[PDB]
C-alpha cells in the first residue's frame, strides 16, 4: 500500500447551530510530525543535581534536584488552546459565547513515512535520504490510563500552533521518587545549610514501561492507526466573569441625601450617624454599621500565604493559589515571532481580574474591643513586621479561606493555556485545578506515544554491551484530531454595551505573517463579559 | 371600563435561535405618549417665505420656502432604531450577526387616559386637572395608505428613546405644490438675481383630508387600539462591508523579486518592465501594464459632481448621492445630554468606509494618445480650474455611474437613522433610498395618526367664524410595539481577528446615567466586519 | 415631513407667511453634507431623486 | 444604442489611483509562449 | 477645457442614461477568460468587461496544487533557522470537461 | 482569475504546462497625487499603511480541506452548473441613425 | 515611487500589498485552453448564441 494516502487534511472548524441558543463547535486540526529515531533505545533512571546553585543561602526556590525516567518514546500532545484554535477563532468563541463544554476528542495518524540517511561522505561530503518501505512507526495509545500523566502544555511542548508548519512530538520521561532535603538560608545565614538528595525510598519505586503496559502497533507507509471517540465528563467553563465583592454584595444603604447638580464632587449622602443606623452586623460589639461592617451573605474570595514555600519528602515547593497570576514562557512553535533570534522563550502573565482577588495593602487587623480611631497597640497592619523581619507582614502568613468561601474556576488562557487535566487519585479532591479549566473526573483520554521502531543493520549483538548499532532512520507522519465542543450563545442583560475581543491600529499586526512569513500568536482574554454574582 | 388596564408594558427585545445559524429577533417596545388639544381644529395652508435669506447674493442653499398643509393631527412615528434598540442590544446585533430581515411590525395603543384643565385662577392663581371619563381620544390607521408619507425620523421627531421617559406624537404636516423661482449668483453678481415664489399650479393641487380618507376609532378610557401585524417586502440588509477597490481586484501581479529581510523598506519587485508584461488592459494604445492600468472587471463605485443643487418646478435641491456623509442633528428626547442647556442641537457625521468612496484630489484626465510623463496641456487635474473660478475643478461637474458600477446599500445608523422608507411611486424607480436600509417596495405600514377630539363648551355656534372654543383637554395613552427581525450569525473566515463594538475607557460613561440621572445615547457604527466582495 | 413651522400666520394676506422659528444652523434633521449645520429645504436629505 | 464615458479617466479611492473602465469599442492582450 | 489645449468636453464626457442600450462583451480566442465571479455588493455591475459569462450566484471554486513538505532527517520546529526539505517535485496530469 | 496575467494552463495538448503560484490582495492605504512635466515641488506620493478594519488574512490549511495524493491517488472534481445568460456570436450594427 | 515621482508618471503606479501564499492554483479559464483554432472557427462560424 505504498502509492496510496490513508487520511485527509484537515484544519476547519465548524460552528453547527443546534436548537435554544446552543452551537456544537468542531475543532479540527491536523498537522505534520517530524519524529527521530530515538537516541537511546533503553529507559534510563536520571537524576538531576544542582546543588551548587541551591548551595548558594538565599537560593532555595532555584530548586532542580529531581529524578526521571527517561523513556525512548515521544509523547503527542495536542492539549493547549493554540492547537485547535487560531485567533480569529477565539475571538468568535470568545465574543458572543458564555459558557463552553468540552465534549467528545479523536486522533488519527495517516500517511507515515519512514527515510533513512545516508552519509555520502563524498568530498564535501554528501548525504542522501531514501525511504525505507518496508520499516514501521510503533505507536501506543495508552486508553486505560497506566502510565503517569504528564502533559506537555506545562512546558510549553504540546504540538505546533500553525496550520502550515510541521512540528514534533516530545520526548517522554516522568517522575520517579527520591529522597530530598533542603534547609532554608537567606544571605545572612551562617555556615552551610542542610542541603543533601537522599535517594530513593523502595516502597515508592515505580518503573513504567509502554511495551509492557500498552499494546504497541506497528505502522508501515500503507498503514493507518485511527483513535476512536472519546467523551469527556467536565463541568462547563464560563465565558463570563464576576466582579462583585463582599463590598458590592445586597441591598446599598439608602442615601437620604442625593446630588442635586452634575459634578464630580456632588455625591450623595446616606444621611445617617453611623452608630444609629438599621441594619445586620457580626460584630455584637459595636452599634457601628459601615460598608464595612454591615454583614455580608459569605465571603467572596480569600487570603493566603504569599511566596510560600511547604516542604515535602521531595524538596520545596510553591504553595499553589486560586486568585488573580499565571506566567506563559513559550516560543516560536507557540508563539513568539517566528523569526526570532537567540534562545530566550517569550512571555506573558495573563492577568484575570478583581472577581476574588485581594489587596494585601489593605488588610489589617483589630483588637475585638474594636475602639477606634484604633491605636497602634490594637492593630496589626500589613506594615508592623513579623518575626523581626522588616519585609515581612501577617498578610503573607494569612489564610482565610474557610465555610463561606466563594470563588470561580480557572479561565481560559489562550493559546498557551492546557485545555484539560486529569483529577487526582486522593481520596479528597482539589475543589478545581490550577492549570486548566477542564478536568475530566473519572476518564480523561490515554496518551499518544510514538517511536520509530529499531532498524538494526547487518551487524547486531544482543549479548554485548556496546550499543545497538542501527541504520539511521527517521519518521515523519500526519496527525489529526477533533475535539468537539458545546456552547450557549450569551445575551445582553444591561442597557450598556460591554467588553468585545476586536482589531485595533493596534494588535492588527500580531494577526499578519510579515514580508519573511515571519509570524506569532498573542495570547488573549477569555471572560470578558460581567456576570452578576448575586 | 374606567377602572381597569387595557394593555401591558413591554420593552423587552428577544432573540430567539432557530435553526442553522439563523435567529429571530423580537423587539418589543412601549412608551407612555403625552397629546394636547389641537391648537387648531382647522386645516390651514400654509406657505413659508425667507427671500431676505436667499436675497443675499451667495445664500441660495438656505432656501426655505415651501407651502405646507397644517392638519390638526398628530403623527405617532416609531421608524428610527433609537426607538427599537439599546446600546446593549445594537452591539449584540452589530457583533454577532452578518446580516438582518425586517419582518414584521405591529402597534397598539391601551390605557387611554383624557384630562382637563381648570385655572384655579384663586391668588398666584392656581390651576386643576381632572379627568373626563367620558371623552374620545381619535385615532385613525391609514392602512391603505392614502396620506403622504411623512416619516418623522428626517426632522429628528420619532418617538423618544428612553424606555422610562414619557414622550410624544408630532403635529402632521404635508407638503403641497407650488411653483417657485431661484437664481444663482455669488457675492459678487450685480443687480438683483431673479427669486420669486409663483404660487399654485391647480392641476398639483391635492389637499388631503383623514377624516374623508381613513375611518377613525374614538377611544375612551375603557378602550383601547390594535393594529394588525404588517409584514414587510425588502431586501435584506448586511452587516459586513466591503473593502476593495478597482486596485484590489484580482491576482496581484507576480513578484518576481521579494523582499529577504525584515523591513519597512523592504518591499517585493515585481520584476518586470512595465511595457513588458503579460495581461489585460483596456488601453489599446499603450503596452503598459500598471496597477492602475491593468484590466478589472467593472467598476466599485463611481463619481458624482459635489455640492451640486438642481432646480426642478419647486426650487433648488442638493444633487444627492451614494458615497462615503449624512449628518444627524437632534436631541434630548433622541440621544443629546439629557441634561444639555440651551436650544442647540447635537449631532454628528456618521462615516462609514471605503467601500465605494472616492478621493477626488486624486483623479485626473489625460490625452487619449497617453504619453508620459503627460504635459500640462495633455492633463485636466483636480487643479486646473473650470469655467474660470479658482475653486471649481472638473471633478465638481464629473460623473462616472455607469454599466459597471457596483456599489453597496445604505448602513444602519444606531440610534438616530430611519429604518424601512416607502418607495417612490414612479415607473422607474431608485436602486436604492438614501435614508433607510430597508425600503417596502410594494406595502409598507400605514401611518398612525392620534388627535384629541374636541371637547366643546356650553356656548357653541356653528356659523360663526369665532374660533370654537373647548375646554381644555389633553390625554395620555401607552403606545406599544413589536418590530420583528430574522438575522444570521455571523463567522470568522480569517485567520485574523476583526472589528468589534466593545466599551472602553473611554466610551464607559455614555452608557450609564449620571449623579442626576442625565442621559444620552451615543451614534455607533453598524457593518463592522469586512466582506470579499470579490 | 415639511419642516414644523413654530410660528403660524393670524390672519389671511398673501403675505401672512408661517415661520419654521429656528435658526437655520440650529435645527434637527438629516442632511447629507457633512461639512455644515444648515438644514434648509434645499439641504435637508431627501430619499432619492 | 450606446453612451459616452470620460476618456482616460482615472479615479481614486483608498488604494490608488485605477483607470475609469469603460463598455465600448478595445482590449489589449499580452501573453506569450505558452498561450501564443 | 480648463485652458488644456488637449482637453475637450468630450473626455469629461458621460451620456450614460435611461435610454442606454448596450450589449456584453464578446468571446476572445484563445485569451479571453470564460466566465467570472460576480461582485458581491448590493448594486451590481450590468455587465463584466472581463467575461462574456458571470454566474451570479455560483461560480466554481479555485482548484489549488501544492507540494507537501519533504524533510530530512534534521528538522526542529523551535528555530527561526528556515526548514531544510528534501528537494521535491510533482508531475501530474490534468483534464477538464467544459460544456456549453 | 489567471487570465487577467495570461496564467492559465497552456494552450497545446501536447505541450506540458504548469500551475501558476497563488497570491491575492491585501488592505492598504495610499495616497498619489496627479502632475503633470510643469507641476512644481513635489507633489504627494505616499503609501500610508494598513486599516485593521480591512484586514483580512486569508489561508488554505484553515478554510479548506486538504486532500493528499499519492501516486496510486488521484483525485476528481464533481460537476458543477453554472448559472450565466446566453453569450451571443451575432453583432448588431444599427446606431441611432439606422432605427426606424 | 520613484517610478510616479516622476510628475506625469501616475498611471504607472504599481504599489499594492499582496499575500503570497505557498499554494499554486490551477487557472482553465481562457478560451484558449478548450478550443483550438479548427474548433473555434466551428462555433464561430455556425452557431448563433452559446
Amino acid at each position: 500500500g505504498v502509492g496510496i494516502s490513508t487520511g485527509t487534511f484537515n484544519n476547519q472548524t465548524e460552528f453547527k447551530f443546534l436548537e435554544n441558543g446552543w452551537v456544537e463547535i468542531t475543532a479540527n486540526s491536523s498537522r505534520l510530525v517530524h519524529l527521530n529515531m530515538p537516541e537511546s533505545e533503553n529507559y534510563k533512571r536520571v537524576v538531576v543535581n544542582n546543588m551548587d546553585k541551591t548551595a548558594v543561602k538565599g537560593n532555595m526556590a532555584l530548586d532542580d534536584i529531581h529524578v526521571e525516567i527517561v523513556t525512548p518514546w515521544s509523547l503527542v500532545d495536542a492539549n493547549a488552546w493554540g492547537v485547535w484554535f487560531n485567533p480569529g477563532d477565539w475571538q468568535l468563541i470568545v465574543n458572543t459565547m458564555s459558557e463552553l463544554h468540552l465534549v467528545s476528542f479523536e486522533q488519527e495518524i495517516f500517511n507515515v513515512v519512514l527515510k533513512t540517511v545516508s552519509e555520502s561522505a563524498t568530498q564535501p561530503p554528501t548525504k542522501v535520504y531514501n525511504n525505507d518501505l518496508t520499516a514501521s512507526l510503533m505507536v501506543a495509545l495508552d486508553s486505560n490510563n497506566t502510565m503517569p500523566f504528564t502533559p506537555a502544555a506545562m512546558r510549553s511542548e504540546t504540538l505546533g500552533f500553525y496550520p502550515w508548519k510541521p512540528t514534533i512530538p516530545t520526548p517522554w520521561r516522568y517522575y520517579f521518587q527520591w529522597d530530598r532535603t533542603l534547609i532554608p538560608s537567606h544571605t545572612g545565614t551562617s555556615g552551610t545549610p542542610t542541603n543533601v538528595y537522599h535517594g530513593t525510598d523502595p516502597d515508592d519505586v515505580q518503573f513504567y514501561t509502554i511495551e509492557n503496559s500498552v499494546p504497541v502497533h506497528l505502522l508501515r507507509t500503507g498503514d493507518e492507526f485511527a483513535t476512536g471517540t472519546f467523551f469527556f465528563d467536565c463541568k462547563p467553563c464560563r465565558l463570563t466573569h464576576t466582579w462583585q465583592t463582599n463590598r458590592a454584595l445586597g441591598l446599598p444603604p439608602f442615601l437620604n441625601s442625593l446630588p442635586q447638580s452634575e459634578g464630580a464632587t456632588n455625591f450623595g449622602d446616606i444621611g445617617v450617624q453611623q452608630d444609629k443606623r438599621r441594619g445586620v452586623t457580626q460584630m455584637g460589639n459595636t452599634d457601628y454599621i459601615t460598608e464595612a461592617t454591615i454583614m455580608r451573605p459569605a465571603e467572596v474570595g480569600y487570603s493566603a500565604p504569599y511566596y510560600s514555600f511547604e516542604a515535602s519528602t521531595q524538596g520545596p515547593f510553591k504553595t499553589p493559589i486560586a486568585a488573580g497570576d499565571p506566567r506563559y514562557a513559550f516560543g516560536r512553535q507557540h508563539g513568539q515571532k517566528t523569526t526570532t533570534t537567540g534562545e530566550t522563550p517569550e512571555r506573558f502573565t495573563y492577568i484575570a481580574h478583581q472577581d476574588t482577588g485581594r489587596y494585601p495593602e489593605g488588610d489589617w487587623i483589630q483588637n475585638i474591643n474594636f475602639n477606634l480611631p484604633v491605636t497602634n497597640d490594637n492593630v496589626l497592619l500589613p506594615t508592623d513586621p513579623i518575626g523581626g523581619k522588616t519585609g515581612i507582614n501577617y498578610t503573607n502568613i494569612f489564610n482565610t479561606y474557610g465555610p463561606l468561601t466563594a470563588l470561580n474556576n480557572v479561565p481560559p488562557v489562550y493559546p498557551n493555556g492546557q485545555i484539560w487535566d486529569k483529577e487526582f487519585d486522593t481520596d479528597l479532591k482539589p475543589r478545581l485545578h490550577i492549570n486548566a479549566p477542564f478536568v475530566c473526573q473519572n476518564n480523561c483520554p490515554g496518551q499518544l506515544f510514538v517511536k520509530v521502531a529499531p532498524n538494526l543493520t547487518n551487524q547486531y549483538d544482543p549479548d554485548a554491551s556496546a550499543n545497538m548499532s542501527r541504520i539511521v532512520t527517521y519518521s515523519d507522519f500526519w496527525w489529526k484530531g477533533k475535539l468537539v465542543f458545546k456552547a450557549k450563545l450569551r445575551a445582553s442583560h444591561t442597557w450598556n454595551p460591554i467588553q468585545q475581543m476586536s482589531i485595533n491600529v493596534d494588535n492588527q499586526f500580531n494577526y499578519v505573517p510579515n514580508n519573511i512569513g515571519a509570524m506569532k500568536i498573542v495570547y488573549e482574554k477569555s471572560q470578558l463579559a460581567p456576570r452578576k454574582l448575586y
